[PDB]
């Protein structure tokens, strides 16, 4: 129960790296207008040519785990619309050359980001039948363009790429705070001497997260709720656990650390935030149709609002280095 700081909580530091400059965001910009033409843009049938950047097409798609062959809810389709320009999926690499009628097995990492979370990094089969392909020309981007197609948004070609620079700069500016958060965390976790982390709190921890996920899934509407409760199986929560085994110890030590801060810095647990979160957890729960132990539930929900407080507290008297972007 006692924890051992090795490094000082008072010579702590974060160190994260800015993710863009100006010349990134511009060129982000310049790619959303291509994007916003393309909607306007002229389509031709693609011959004597394969699927290359730029194009569009319409394709059958099956994504399944590689470890447990189970399907992907959201990404089975038979005639899905899909523009390699704007890839969520990162399908693109693995297909170029294709051409109507020829199909495809190949290997992939689900992207990091992916906005479902429980698919993020997974290793993935793709099975791809390509049904046709499209090719484009763009309308110039200039005041006209602008004024007969974007209108009463902005007054100037000047003006929506000004617009699309700041808006991708905001982006970095929130993607930044929330690197802050995950270095505070990995800071005090690498801060603790502990040569073995308590090995029940790992896997307890996995199976929470797990079931987050899948409920996420659920209330999100990403895949039906009869086809997320068939990836709930101890095969699929084997995989999750152990493929995050480094991350979810590092997530346990700041737990407890969180924990020692707690007493040491004499913060306080405001009921009305306990029960905030409580209720917005109880209506998720209601929302899936799902039992739950109002007590188990309570030491979850008052272990989340901590970890808040503390983020919060160490965001603002933790060093900080921003080291800046380079090429």
């Amino acid at each position: 129960p006692p924890v051992v700081w090795r490094t000082p909580l008072e010579e702590l530091e974060v160190t994260i790296r800015d993710t863009g400059d100006f010349s990134t965001d511009a060129a982000a910009a310049d790619d959303l207008i291509r994007q916003y033409r393309k909607q306007h843009g002229f389509s031709r049938v693609v011959a004597g040519r394969g699927l290359q950047l730029g194009d569009t097409l319409v394709i059958d798609l099956e994504i399944t785990s590689k470890a447990t062959g189970q399907a992907l809810p959201g990404l089975t389709h038979k005639r899905f619309s899909f523009d390699t320009e704007a890839d969520v999926l990162g399908i693109t690499s693995g297909m170029l050359g294709m051409k109507a009628g020829e199909s495809r097995t190949f290997n992939m990492s689900m992207p990091e980001d992916y906005d479902v979370e429980f698919w993020q990094s997974m290793p993935v089969k793709v099975a791809a039948k390509v049904h046709e392909i499209f090719e484009w020309t763009l309308p110039e981007f200039n005041d006209e363009y602008v004024a007969k197609q974007h209108e009463g948004k902005w007054g100037s070609a000047k003006e929506m790429r000004e617009a699309l620079i700041a808006s991708t700069a905001m982006q970095r500016v929130t993607e930044l705070d929330k690197a802050l958060e995950d270095a505070v965390v990995k800071a005090v976790a690498d801060a603790l001497d502990m040569p073995e982390v308590p090995p029940r709190m790992v896997e307890q921890l996995g199976e929470r997260q797990f079931q987050a996920q899948l409920l996420q899934m659920i209330e999100d509407r990403i895949g039906s709720r009869e086809d997320v409760e068939k990836l709930a199986t101890e095969e699929m929560a084997a995989e999750f656990i152990r493929e995050r085994k480094k991350d979810l110890e590092d997530q346990v030590k700041f737990n407890l650390a969180v924990d020692d801060i707690w007493v040491r810095k004499g913060l306080v647990l405001e009921d009305e935030a306990v029960e905030a979160e409580f209720s917005l957890r109880a209506r998720q729960m209601e929302a899936v149709g799902q039992p739950f132990d109002r007590e188990d539930m309570l030491d979850d929900v008052r272990e989340t609002v901590k970890s808040v407080t503390v983020i919060e507290w160490l965001k603002d008297n933790v060093k900080r280095h921003v080291l800046p972007y380079t090429a």
